[PDB]
DNA sequence: ACCACGGCGC
DNA sequence: TGGCGCCGTGGT
């Protein structure tokens, strides 16, 4: 309110700026504003008072930071208070959010969000007095991962346009093969995408059963869920189905990719977001890195996509089996832990534990089974979905599942003792003590019940696996970047670098060691490292 | 263009 | 298998 001073700011303003778009590697930095004591500066030309500036504290802090590596500017992401908000609930994702709830307005003027920046900071900072834990996960995890993230986004990734360009035309040959069989068996063209003329096919013109109904139009839904069953009732529906697959694969990771190949730097720039998901796993977009399918050999072509510069070598970095090490962990269940300290392969020996045979006596189906189960306890899979995963009765899947609990009793007891604590407290954590609100866990429907069931005892091992993870992330990029390596891609447990040959397998062991040893459990953690020209080739 | 929606990937 | 980023469709 009182009066506006001209710029520059003194030494630790908070930030707010506008840019052109939201994405800031292809925005136009529009203006920019600090903040101090409650008195604004703006800034007369916004790029060049960036130079001003040691560091961004502010709202979006990272955002603006990635625009100033643009521009060769080295300015660091601070303290943000979009960080501590997501700390106190991670259902805390956006600025307009945290302001409605917190107080304050997000505004279109920089000067206006740098003043919002300034006092959400101070209370929320208030809030999380005497919560210890949040803020070791402040200061040791999400403010210095802000500029990890800063990096990668910036620095973004080489695509190899030849070897897409290839890709495409082979899937639209396939998709056209697949559309000319399925016009032939309803006799006449339509348009595939639409679940609107797709339904009077099926249904009206082919004489098909409904099964499912729509979520919210009341129609006969053309799901999946439903084509699945009708198999057997016309050779058209397994065409639809493979068509879909082929389509979504082209129309999200093969047909975009090249239009995000940004003018300047000639590589594709994913955005990285630290504070999107329920569980504290990084997200990213422009692509979604996260939703590459990882079964299909299709998954594995969009990877080949990936490659590194000329003289360069990728080198991917996957934590293997960490979910069930961190079960194994949160749990304290013998049987599991010690599968794990003998190094053994894991389905294997669960095979082993639950059939009651010796290791070279369980053959490869009952791996296969052992293997669905450890999953499904983790995700909470149904005796249902189970029984027919397996393909088998759905008795022999119950009977299959308790099996399992009988063999691993502390993890049963972990789940029900960690619902316990939800249904008490009204909120679970992870082994550092990141926090998910469950307040559905005493509800009247069945149905929403057992998905925030599932929240609750799913945050907590997601959420620790996301920790180890970016908590690795901090303490390698320090010394990736003094070897003149960068950090490039997060996926899943998974990381990648791009190193110069000639550093490439020293890098590798570098990030080996520190991914392996950050942080004591009860099993060790196990990284397995690759290097290649591109991501597909470095999986292995 | 905007939007909600079905459908699908994890 | 198991909240949301993603796509194309269809209503303004």
């Amino acid at each position: 309110a009182l009066e506006e001073a001209p710029w520059p700011p003194p030494e630790g303003a908070f930030v707010g700026f506008v840019l052109s778009r939201k994405e800031p590697m292809w925005a136009d930095l529009l203006a920019l504003a600090a903040a101090r004591g409650g008195r604004v500066h703006r800034a007369p030309e916004p790029y060049k008072a960036l130079r001003d500036l040691k560091e961004a504290r502010g709202l979006l802090a990272k955002d603006l930071s990635v625009l100033a590596l643009r521009e060769g500017l080295g300015l660091p992401p601070g303290d943000d208070p979009m960080l501590l908000a997501y700390l106190l609930d991670p259902s805390n994702t956006t600025p307009e959010g945290v302001a409605r709830r917190y107080g304050g307005e997000w505004t279109e003027e920089a000067g206006e969000r740098a003043a919002l920046s300034e006092r959400l900071f101070a209370n929320l900072w208030g809030r999380l007095e005497g919560e210890e834990r949040l803020l070791w996960l402040y200061r040791e995890v999400e403010r210095p991962l802000s500029a990890v993230l800063a990096h990668m986004e910036a620095t973004g990734v080489r695509l190899d346009v030849a070897y897409l360009r290839a890709l495409s035309l082979e899937v639209a040959e396939e998709i056209a093969r697949l559309e000319a069989e399925v016009f032939r068996l309803a006799g006449h063209p339509f348009n595939l995408n639409s679940r609107d003329q797709l339904e009077r096919v099926l249904f009206d013109e082919l004489g098909l059963p409904a099964i499912g109904k729509t979520e919210k139009t009341g129609k006969r839904s053309t799901s999946a869920a439903v084509l699945e069953a009708l198999r057997e009732a016309h050779p058209i529906v397994e065409k639809i189905l493979q068509y879909r697959e082929l389509t979504k694969l082209k129309s999200t990771y093969i047909d975009p990719l090249p239009d995000l190949i940004h003018p300047r730097t000639g590589r594709l720039h994913t955005r990285f977001n630290q504070t999107a998901t329920a569980t504290g796993r990084l997200s990213s977009s422009d692509p979604n890195l996260q939703n590459i399918p990882v079964r299909t050999p299709l998954g594995q072509r969009i990877r080949r996509a990936f490659i590194a510069e000329e003289g360069w070598l990728l080198v991917a970095l996957d934590y293997s089996q960490i979910e069930l090490r961190v079960l194994a962990h949160l749990s304290g269940d013998e049987n599991l832990i010690r599968v794990f300290q003998e190094g053994r392969d894991i389905h294997t020996e669960t095979a082993s534990w639950m059939f009651g045979v010796p290791r070279e006596a369980v053959d490869p189906l009952m791996r296969r089974a052992a293997k669905t189960i450890n999953f499904g306890v983790l995700y909470g899979m149904s005796a249902h979905r189970l029984s027919q995963e397996l393909a088998i009765p759905y008795e022999e899947a119950q009977a299959f599942i308790e099996r399992y609990f009988q063999s691993f009793p502390k993890v049963r007891a972990w789940i029900e003792k960690t619902l316990e604590e939800g249904r008490r407290r009204g909120y679970v954590e992870t082994l550092f003590g990141r926090r998910r609100y469950v307040p559905d866990l005493e509800a009247r429907v069945k149905s929403v019940r057992e998905a925030a069931e599932r929240m609750a005892f799913n945050m907590p091992v997601q959420g620790t696996a996301a920790d180890l993870m970016k908590l690795a992330m901090v303490k390698l990029f320090p010394r990736l970047e003094e070897m003149g390596a960068r950090m490039l891609l997060q996926v899943h447990d998974e990381l990648v670098l791009e190193a110069p040959k000639e550093r490439a397998e020293a890098v590798a062991r570098l990030a080996k060691e520190v991914m392996e040893g950050v942080y004591p459990l009860a099993v060790p953690l196990e990284v397995e490292v690759g290097i290649g020209e591109d991501w597909l080739s470095a999986k292995e």
